[PDB]
């Protein structure tokens, strides 16, 4: 019934994402997941000012085993989109921790690793940070059309009824920005690529921007109803090394996310997102975040 | 006028960049002036960040930029303990610290834009203050660090001569093995450090082993402490490499070297007990000139 604490929080400045494969028997994830959510409650009690939230989510094969094939009807392994333009790196477990304090997130990440122990093989650990003026590292404001407030975010992200009530589908994809390539583009060119102006963050009218602009690729409607998602993405990386956006989105329907990916990567109309001129996705996975009561009923 | 990153206390986050000079040493002259101007711009834009930064130079490049004048104690970081403390001496150190990691990141990008392809970045470490100002080992870090601008200036900043306003910097990245630490009982970890873990109380010098960290580094010469200004912070990922990025400033390189000779077995043949769970993997000495000296880089 109860949603996991990390799906809905807004404005968190820091996050940690851990993606891992299952090394042993899948049944090891049952007690580890219960221990971890108990650990999250302990850290929320110890650091109330952190406004800590976390999510434990599962890949298709593992979730089919843990659920006995019941529910999560849209869950599947992340496919390769655009025949390869969006790679697929589907793992078994996703742990997303977000709060106002990176140091508290770090302790929670250590608790997650202690709980799962050697049952998992960590493939990725990314430390996200909100950058100046809530900008992506490209220099464009991120966040503007993201669903706002608990009520609307719950409507978009949280499954309303049935066996999966309180759960959500998660999509994660790490992008590597080439800022030298971006800086070769004039600001008019970068704005036509995104579909919003850079300094003032004003939307460029849909009839004035290219159909390849990011907003034209992802602001999708079906008979006038927007295919909304709750984004929790953040910048990550080092200034001298790899950096970019760690894309993360929650939705009550995996469909909304998939339609945006088919659009961005050329599968819908043969055109692809103009942001591929300076950044590329290097990982990709779909996961199912059960409700807290469902995690308690894993035993 | 001292560089802004030496003296600030209680920084929440830092970025350290260590690099080698690829191009001409003269490219570091203009780049350093641009960078200190960028730091002043970021301090004006983000006053709440309490942003500071330091540009410091390795022995060979500082001898060229200074014409061999001053910085009498500067030298390439040697290995200590015949190898226990490795040496990775580079040409340039950029240290950025503040209350806001996001501001540090913009300043790091400005540093890389200023130096451009004249440098080869060897290391970039993003430090974060952990819960209760503890090191990742779980011990509080900073208790006996000089407190207040007056005392920190006395310890870190050169008082007179050509180098007035400058400071010597030492950086050393440590990689913690928390599995090895967790195999130790809390009393055994407490005798290794020389302070109690939860309460952070000093264990009397006559009660703790001479190998305890405090016994290795709380050194006195005729009753006067060999003080240093530490700016170290935890770093890393929970699943990968993590530890302490050690950073210290001192008006005399001597104080730092005496602590290293002690920790790594060169003084009395005994080594720091912390080597049971953590090890240093980089090491370098740099000279941080005063701001007036950076302006005069001609
Ligand atoms: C390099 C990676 C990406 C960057 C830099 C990026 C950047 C942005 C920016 C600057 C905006 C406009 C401000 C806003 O409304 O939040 C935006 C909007 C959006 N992005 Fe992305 N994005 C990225 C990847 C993605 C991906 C992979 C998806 C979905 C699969 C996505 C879905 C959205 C949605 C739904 C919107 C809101 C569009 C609207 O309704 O106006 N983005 N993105
Ligand atoms: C793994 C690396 C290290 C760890 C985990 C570590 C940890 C600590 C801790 C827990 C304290 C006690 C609290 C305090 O006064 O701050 C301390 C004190 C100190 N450390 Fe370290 N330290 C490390 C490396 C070093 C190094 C390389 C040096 C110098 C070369 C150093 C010099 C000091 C000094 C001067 C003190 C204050 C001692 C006193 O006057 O009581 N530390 N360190
Ligand atoms: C889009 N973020
Ligand atoms: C010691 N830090
Ligand atoms: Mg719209
Ligand atoms: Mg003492």
């Amino acid at each position: 019934s109860q949603v996991q604490s990390g799906i809905l929080p807004e404005h968190c400045r820091a996050a940690i994402w851990i993606e891992a494969n299952l090394k042993g028997d899948v049944n090891a994830l049952r007690e580890a997941s219960k221990i971890f959510v108990d650990n999250v409650a302990t850290f929320q009690a110890k650091f109330p000012d952190a406004k800590l939230g976390a999510v434990v989510a599962f890949g298709n094969n593992v979730w089919r085993q843990l659920s006995g094939g019941e529910g999560a009807d849209e869950l599947k392994d992340f496919p390769v989109y655009g025949k390869g333009l969006a790679p697929s790196t589907q793992y078994d477990l996703l742990i997303h921790i977000l709060s106002a304090r990176h140091e508290v997130n770090f302790s929670v990440a250590q608790a997650a690793l202690a709980a799962f122990g050697d049952a998992i093989d960590v493939k990725e650990e990314i430390h996200g940070f909100r950058w100046v003026e809530e900008r992506d590292l490209s220099g464009f404001v991120d966040g503007t059309e993201n669903p706002a407030g608990e009520e609307t975010r719950r409507e978009v992200a949280v499954i309303k009824d049935g066996v999966d009530a309180g759960g959500s589908y998660v999509f994660v994809q790490r992008w590597e920005h080439n800022l030298k390539q971006l800086n070769r583009m004039s600001v008019p060119d970068q704005e036509m690529m995104i579909g919003r102006t850079k300094d003032a963050n004003e939307e460029i009218d849909g009839d004035e921007r290219p159909v390849t602009s990011h907003l034209s690729r992802v602001d999708l409607k079906e008979d006038g109803k927007g295919l909304k998602i709750v984004r929790q993405s953040l910048p990550y990386g080092t200034a001298s090394g790899t950096h970019g956006l760690y894309f993360c989105a929650y939705c009550a329907r995996l469909y909304n996310i998939e339609q945006q990916l088919l659009s961005m990567f050329g599968d819908t109309d043969g055109k692809r997102d103009a942001m591929l001129r300076f950044t590329k996705p290097v990982t990709g996975g779909y996961y199912f975040a059960p409700s807290l009561e469902r995690i308690q009923a894993l035993g």
